[PDB]
DNA sequence: ATGCTGGTTTTTTTT
DNA sequence: TTTTTCCAGCATC
């Protein structure tokens, strides 16, 4: 239920969001937004970003060939235990590997068997992807030639690649939305590592092949012109039909089901225990 | 001209329009148009009354800068704008220390040692921190010339507390906002608390406690010494003036850096 | 439909 | 000669 705004002023109007363009004033209820995508020629006010962050909404600045910038709130969860579970899973090598296995395995339509050697799955994924690219290139009619990322080549982005990248930007925005709205951290990456938003990519990879590739190929099969926008429409139709944002939330919760384990008391750490917070102690 | 702390510089902008102007930041306010060099800019702090442009965030994202939507004087923290170039080595170090009981205990003892010499105990140190808080309370109750510390508040009822209690709580909120700002501006997590574990802002409280006894308590007691009308606002004003007179953000960032050094 | 004014409705060694 | 000069709700009739 995300919303894309370009060439408009976004401010807080009447306790909600107001987008001022040449058409006048459009008011949008912030209840179901998830992501507010700001295209080029857009200015937003401190109050609008404050309200969106407070309502557990993320702001994603997408561009005309640029980087990715995400505005991050504080989440809908009051004091997330989910984050403590994420940190414990990330910090323990065995649980870490288990989460990595989970993330790789969830990308296959037909579920896999239990006996399946590690680092083989990480290679099996690769053929799926490649065969999905080939499947939709044969289906639509658009030649593939591979993705624009490789080594030793700065081959120009063909339209399908550009559609892939735009839809990827939007999918990453939604991934960030669900991650920070459920109280997780984008920085605790399991497959992607080193960046404060790695987990976003970890989550988005689970739905790239299911939603992005068909939308991009179907958009380039008809257009080859103005894809960056029509891919957004096709991806919107595919996300609000499969109820992705809810599915993502479900996967984010169920993803950590292995190890162990109001709203203003507090706490106090002890060795494998905790004392009550907010009390005087000494003599 | 913009002040740096250790490495990159930072900027607080309020009551202005932020645009990109000539490969840099352009600030349109009542004073006109001001140029800020984006080259090596860690955090750009947006106060209320600032609206930004798609081009400005594009330029900031390309240069690896983060934006922090904060309240007036950074007493409140509202939102973080980050890009994909932001490194998470400090965050990984904090998490690794937090998840291992030995390193966890070591960092907790660091945090305790920063508020005082030392002693040698396990669960009495909590009582010693208690006694420190209480006798500092008593000191500033005497010097201010007022009632006692007490600290009797009800979360459900704001006005069901002492005037000094309300001032104390307001100042605590201000310190928590500034702590949250400095914590996430250096790339750490507010939820990875070593003391106060269990809250998503535990580390914020951990950091704010390091400066409560030096900034919050005297400000609250002296504000109640001024009057008992609008204490909540006066204490915040006096704390703002005392934070800008003591460069508390730089000290906070420096201590946060040294907190995970050599562990 | 026009001045104004405050920058957000707080608390985590309280019980 | 190629825009940006604080934003938004409160109080008043």
């Amino acid at each position: 239920s995300y919303l894309y705004v370009e060439h408009a002023v976004v401010e807080r109007e009447a306790g909600g969001i107001g987008i001022y363009d040449q058409e006048g004033l459009t008011l949008a209820p912030v209840a179901g937004l998830g992501v507010l995508f700001l295209g080029p020629g857009t200015r937003i006010t401190h109050a609008a970003v404050r309200l969106l962050a407070e309502n557990g909404c993320t702001v994603a600045w997408v561009g005309e060939g640029m980087a990715r910038f995400y505005a991050q709130g504080l989440g809908d969860t009051r004091s997330a235990a989910r984050f403590y579970r994420q940190a414990r899973a990330w910090a323990d090598p065995a649980l870490h590997l288990e989460v990595v296995m989970r993330l790789y395995r969830m990308r296959f339509s037909e579920p896999l068997p239990e006996g399946l050697t590690l680092e083989q799955v990480r290679g099996l994924e690769g053929v799926r992807v490649r065969n999905a690219y080939a499947r939709w290139s044969r289906e639509t009619g658009v030649p593939w030639y591979g993705r624009s990322y490789d080594r030793g080549n700065w081959r120009a982005a063909d339209p399908v690649n550009r559609a892939l990248s735009a839809g990827a930007s939007y999918l990453y925005g939604l991934a960030h939305a669900a991650i920070v709205s459920l109280g997780f951290s984008p920085a605790l990456g399991f497959i992607h590592t080193g960046k404060l938003l790695s987990f976003v990519y970890d989550i988005a990879d689970l739905y790239k092949a299911d939603y992005l590739v068909p939308a991009a190929f179907r958009t380039v099969a008809e257009s080859e012109e103005a894809v960056e926008r029509r891919v957004r429409r096709a991806l919107r139709e595919a996300i609000q039909e499969g109820r992705l944002l809810e599915r993502m939330a479900e996967d984010l919760l169920n993803l950590f089901r292995g190890l162990g384990l109001p709203t203003r008391p507090g706490g106090l750490w002890d060795l494998e225990g905790e004392v009550e917070g907010g009390v005087a102690y000494g003599g």
